[PDB]
């Protein structure tokens, strides 16, 4: 029971930590001109924000108290070289996404929780379609970088 | 006092000093066939004079006596062979275009010349901008032509 | 700082001291059938009265508090005996509020008071465009009127 | 190519005549003739185009261009009155036109018909220009002969 | 005066032996799958047979006779085996159609024939615009030519 309210609260917590990842990676992007994958990142970001308010907004209506907890500072900006790192950590962070929605879903089951378990659905599907976007971009930047110049083409056709 | 004065003559100056610069960038980038480097230095171009006529009608307003001065052929169209000269010389005049500004705002500060002070803030905040393009273009541009013809192929789509 | 406090309360008796004294040029005017001139008047003393009301507005926000002065009788009108009368003191109005506005803002600069300083911009530049304005339209009547009945042919006209 | 060098000049000149109208847009505002000085401005933003059309045409015909320093205007330091100002602005047209007809003159002794006909539209626009400012001068002499009669009509124009 | 009419004569076959070289381009561009670049030179085919017609129409308005002469085998297309040679040709060709217009204006010229020098104009104009126009095409298409595949990136995106 008092899992549920945790894991409903930790998942907030994971959305947020995630629109600050994004914002980061925006900031690595802007910094190295790649303006394109910067305002994707930042789209992201405000995304992330709105499935966190989703999350509380459902946990007011169903009266599961939800308490902030610190966001944390995003650390991977340590690594970043090239863009394929940004794209490598935010794969990483959108499969986090997955798993803390699955573990939520799982806590929801096993206290027969319905309205909670419905109310994951349309996540669960968004996070298939977000991490196979990701995915697909991260295998374009990969194969664009092995040639001098070639990846820059495309934040500025594409994105 | 005077030297506000002058300052502020130099100003427009330099704006049309500018809009020659950029004008002698798109000769030289429509003789090598990059029209769309070319276009975009001649709109700037045109826009760099804007700015020395709005210095000039501030000037005429406030009873700033302006004396046209001559307008100094280009030359760094002497050392450039690669589109990469070309924007570099491009940053470094609008680097010189912000430090003009900022010469004149110390000027006003000194003479707590509130009016010039609130009509130089806006072309702060444009010289912020202009630096910011100029400098993302320059990366793109040397990125791309490590690899053979491939800078062409971005003149084409962007520009 | 009670001066910078002072300094504000006293612009707003010069904005409305600058209200009736434009409404005291319309009645001369109108009272010596120049319409023309009269509803310039007339429209500058509704907008000095705005200035006054923009002073007050933001006072109330920023926790200024606002004692109404007075606002004195106009006197120049005692002595005008032309339009170019009227005009220069129009213009000795339009360059006390200006230094009103400039000894504003250094009370403001001196007690680091960045919003006061950001508020009065507008006004520092709305008052070098109204003493250019009254400057030329003193130039003009001053040279029109050099033949017999020639400034009537132009409030008849212009304004 | 004196064909060619005549063709740089020419931008020089287009360039130098901009300068000059806007010298004479700042003598008019400074002395409150806003009118006149809205005509100079809008004048001085035309001989910039006329320049840019050489440099476009220039570039497209392999005449490379070098652009010169565009000289300071130095007949502001004589005006004192509106016609000063108009008479030294027909004597820039008259400049500009002689300009062009020896860059013709050296385009038809080479029997270059290219630039030949890229000049006729020049040439047409000086014959209205000359005109135009001429009209004006004679417009602002007259009216120039009763006190302030001339400033009644840069508001009305 | 004969000579006047030979080479009127002579420039309607020029523009339509133009008028099929570009035509033989476009073949080499779609036998080679360039469709890009074939469209362009089948546009070109109709705009200098619409030349021909114009000097056809002309002729007969002026009482110049008209004697359609063979339209050559274009057989440049023996040579070509990249866009770059398809190219080089087109510019040799435009340079041809200038050279004959230029010989044509030099006998009206002789002839003080005013009317055919005036017609002429436009056309003279036209082919500083034509020869700039594939001359900067040349240019892209010999750079992009430097890295294998990246030319054909660019009949794709552009054309
Ligand atoms: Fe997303
Ligand atoms: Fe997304
Ligand atoms: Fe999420
Ligand atoms: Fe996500
Ligand atoms: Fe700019
Ligand atoms: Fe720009
Ligand atoms: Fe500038
Ligand atoms: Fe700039
Ligand atoms: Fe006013
Ligand atoms: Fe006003
Ligand atoms: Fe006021
Ligand atoms: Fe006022
Ligand atoms: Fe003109
Ligand atoms: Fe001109
Ligand atoms: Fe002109
Ligand atoms: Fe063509
Ligand atoms: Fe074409
Ligand atoms: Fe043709
Ligand atoms: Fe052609």
């Amino acid at each position: 029971s008092e899992e549920l309210l945790d894991l409903f609260n930790r998942q907030v917590t994971q959305e947020f930590t995630a629109s600050q990842v994004y914002l980061s990676a925006s900031i690595w992007f802007d910094q190295n001109d790649w303006e394109g994958m910067a305002a994707y990142m930042l789209a992201e970001s405000a995304e992330e924000r709105e499935h966190g308010l989703g999350f509380v907004d459902f946990a007011n209506k169903r009266n599961i108290p939800i308490e902030l907890q610190a966001v944390p500072a995003p650390v991977s900006c340590a690594e970043w070289s090239s863009p394929e790192d940004v794209w490598q950590s935010i794969l990483e962070l959108e499969q986090a996404n997955t798993r803390s929605l699955l573990n939520l879903a799982e806590a929801a089951s096993t206290c027969h929780d319905f309205a909670v378990m419905a109310f994951l659905n349309p996540f669960h599907l968004q996070q298939v379609n977000e991490e196979d976007k990701i995915g697909s971009i991260l295998a374009k930047v990969t194969d664009e970088n092995r040639t001098p110049g070639l990846l820059r083409s495309l934040d500025v056709v594409s994105f």
